[PDB]
């Protein structure tokens, strides 16, 4: 018997991708998924997973490559290798240097998710829906707050979103800037802010109860086609502002002890198929990272610039870089900071 164990993300495949693989090389699929990241680093710290492919962010693979969790992945098993994006694998090389570790999968940013129509109906036709002076002013949040504000809690995204917005270094590395200017912002829009969660404000845009929330682009394009199926005249859309916003990628890797490698390659070789990995952005609105497949994502997904962003907009967007160990802390106790009143 062949066997694979995979472990990934909750609403990150199509229904059928395993399916299909399954009927093409008889092998048995066990799909497990997580809905935090916390979740999954935790297991790959501790070892002896027993799971064959793992999907961390291209962020935690750095973090891990001395470590030697993870593999190098056979370049010679994967034929179609040469279909993946080399601008996508060069923003992954700043922490896979080589790509030598990790499969590029999908990536996306951390935006602005808005209700259109109560937007428009409390700061006008014209808000600055472009902006993060859409959420990130105090005047503008105040008149918000009742139609629901939501964050993500997620402090790495959240700080290196607002020292971008100051003016400063995304990455910045001075601990003041954090407990400084970026808490002293975030101070200010605590109070219209209804809650600090990375997954209630998918559907709670889908339903109309918050109106503006920071969140992860293919989530909000999630809740958007959510509102259309119910067919509610929820009219939920994404932006990428202009400031600029944080890019982030999610890869595929082989842990260091995978016990079934050959079904593995076969798996990530079917990923590299251009229909494969097209009907999963087709399914999850996230761009993938295969150059060959976005002829045919739908146009609906490749069309739209807050899922596949042209070049002007991608030269905005900014990478998360590895910090001291001072700076996480700070960050965390900052956070806690926030949160609490
Ligand atoms: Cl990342």
């Amino acid at each position: 018997q062949k066997t694979l164990h995979i472990y990934n993300w909750t609403e990150y495949i199509a229904p059928d991708t395993v399916a299909n693989f399954e009927k093409e090389t008889g092998i048995k699929v066990v799909y497990d998924v997580f809905d935090s990241n916390e979740v999954l680093e935790g297991k790959l710290m501790a070892g002896s997973t027993g799971f064959d492919l793992v999907v961390p962010s291209a962020y935690f693979l750095e973090r891990q490559l001395t470590a030697g969790v993870f593999q190098p992945l056979d370049k010679s098993k994967l034929p179609e290798w040469k279909n993946l994006d080399p601008e996508l694998l060069k923003l992954v090389a700043k922490h896979d240097p080589d790509n030598k570790f990790a499969m590029p999968y999908m990536w996306a940013t951390t935006g602005i998710g808005y209700n259109v129509d109560k937007v428009k109906a409390v700061l006008g036709e014209n808000a600055p829906v472009d902006s993060w002076d859409l959420i990130l002013k105090p005047e503008n949040l105040e008149k918000l707050k009742s139609c629901g504000v939501s964050f993500l809690d997620d402090p790495e995204e959240v700080f290196a979103t607002v020292l971008n917005y100051l003016g400063k270094d995304p990455n910045s590395t001075k601990a003041d800037d954090y407990t400084g200017p970026a808490t002293d912002l975030l101070l200010k829009l605590r109070p219209n802010i209804r809650y600090f969660h990375s997954s209630q404000y998918i559907n709670d845009l889908a339903n109309g109860d918050i109106c503006v929330a920071i969140g992860w682009a293919g989530s909000v394009w999630q809740a958007s086609n959510r509102a259309k199926e119910a067919k509610n005249g929820v009219n939920v859309s994404f932006s990428i502002p202009k400031e600029g916003a944080m890019a982030w990628f999610d890869v595929f890797a082989m842990p260091a002890d995978a016990k079934n490698k050959d079904e593995a390659y076969q798996f990530l070789n079917y990923l590299l198929r251009p229909d494969v990995v097209a009907h999963i952005s087709d399914h999850v609105f996230y761009a993938n990272a295969n150059k060959a497949a976005t002829p045919l994502v739908s146009a609906e997904v490749r069309e739209n610039p807050g899922i596949y962003p042209p070049a002007d907009v991608r030269a905005k967007l900014f990478t998360q870089k590895v910090q001291d160990p001072k700076i996480d802390r700070v960050r965390t106790r900052a956070w806690t900071k926030v949160k609490s009143g």
